[PDB]
């Protein structure tokens, strides 16, 4: 039903690296990624802010329908078999649903929302359910237009609202993931480097044993959130970054990531080799 500010459980984490390419570096997507890899790879994830140069509809906004799934945020980590289908929406109607939910639940800052999100997942006091559009199949000249990367695997669309989540997972086939936020509220990302994958899975098996018994293949299901604070206590390196609209997040082969949204937003991501 509503916010408890004093009950906040915001993770205390190191920030993932942020990159500010120049127009020249930016002119070659694949080449730029390659160049920052040595620096960014040990973190599993990184944020890329495009230069000023870079700069990318009623019938769609109001016309194109998509379906959603329902998430019980209070059950993502602690529960005694996943995301049921939700209503169909358009961007317009989804936004209004999304905006009213936040207005009533709570203008909070990103850190306010993040502290509340983890309160709901670690120590819930009520059922909170939320809706997201994921897996929506779409729908200069540079690979930053995600539709062009498979060339030089198809782009996928994500519509989020406050507290909607993407639970811990690695990309298929040790692929990179490149994610662009088209517009809307910030998305919180938590990343673990490939070399720490074993520590992460093992921390999860240790603390959520009964969950693994009934679902031996949890780690593939995308249905389980797990606190960075718990990970941190098991010696796992978790890095945070906050993605704003107009910004990319890049995930490295074999890196685990998870996160949630601070409000209504729209993003597109693709896998790259
Ligand atoms: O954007 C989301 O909600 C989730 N995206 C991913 O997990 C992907 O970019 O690797
Ligand atoms: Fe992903």
């Amino acid at each position: 039903a509503k916010w408890n500010p004093a009950g906040a459980r915001r993770p205390v984490l190191d920030e993932a690296p942020v990159f500010y390419p120049t127009e020249e570096e930016f002119e070659d997507t694949l080449k730029y990624i390659e160049s920052i890899r040595p620096m960014a790879e040990p973190y599993g994830i990184c944020r890329i802010v495009p230069p000023s140069s870079w700069k990318p509809d009623k019938s769609i906004w109001e016309g194109s329908k998509f379906s959603t799934r329902v998430q019980k945020v209070d059950k993502l980590q602690n529960r005694k078999f996943g995301f049921e289908p939700g209503p169909e929406f358009t961007l317009q109607t989804f936004q209004k649903y999304a905006d009213d939910f936040s207005k009533q639940y709570f203008v909070p800052s990103v850190e306010d929302i993040e502290g509340e999100y983890w309160r709901i997942v670690e120590v819930p006091t009520e059922e909170i359910e939320v809706i997201y559009g994921a897996d929506l199949e779409t729908g200069a000249q540079s690979g930053w237009n995600l539709n062009n990367l498979p060339r030089l695997l198809v782009p996928w669309v994500y519509v989020g609202m406050c507290f909607s989540s993407f639970c811990w997972h690695v990309e298929d086939h040790h692929l990179y993931s490149l994610n662009y936020m088209h517009w809307g509220a910030p998305k919180l990302w938590y990343g673990v480097p490939g070399k720490d994958a074993v520590n992460l899975e093992s921390a999860m098996r240790k603390h959520l044993p009964e969950l693994f018994e009934e679902q031996p293949d949890l780690l593939h299901n995308l249905v389980t959130q797990f606190s960075p604070s718990l990970l941190k206590s098991e010696g796992v390196h978790v890095y945070r970054c906050v993605q704003h609209e107009g910004e990319f997040v890049l995930t490295f082969p074999r890196a685990y990531h998870a996160g949630f949204n601070c409000g209504f937003n729209c993003a597109e991501a693709v896998n790259v080799a």
